[PDB]
């Protein structure tokens, strides 16, 4: 399997970060760790990459698993994150920015990750 480390990042006003990829579809940024990188190190990194924002771990959420369209099989470990700054849409990209709960819960795409919006937000100090 291909491990993968993602980031449900917030700012300082509780609003979190999503992206829109190329398919139209809102999501949290996610990545490839590499060699010898530890996860938390891996979702910094893609964060960044990935919507051009500095973020730092807090806390640790939980793995989802799944099975890319290729076959392979990933389980993506996700990190509660706090960021801050505007992004930018990265090449592919169709969209990005900061977002309330409610107006997430009525934007991503796929179905697990109403649960991660959710647990994100229990977690995160007040």
């Amino acid at each position: 399997m291909e491990l993968g480390a993602g980031g449900v990042v917030f700012n300082a006003k509780r609003e979190v970060l999503l992206l829109r990829d190329r398919m139209g579809f809102w999501v949290f940024p996610k990545g490839h760790p590499e060699p010898g990188e530890s996860l938390e190190e891996a979702a910094v990194r893609e964060v960044w990459e990935e919507t051009g924002v500095r973020a730092e771990v807090l806390l640790p959420l939980y793995p989802t698993r799944y099975v890319n369209p290729k076959g392979v099989e990933r389980e993506v470990h996700w990190f509660l994150m706090r960021g801050e700054g505007a992004p930018r849409l990265e090449e592919g990209m169709t969209g990005a920015g900061w977002f309330s709960p409610e107006e997430a819960r009525a934007l991503l795409a796929f179905p697990e990750d109403l649960g991660l919006l959710e647990v994100a937000l229990e977690r995160l100090p007040l």
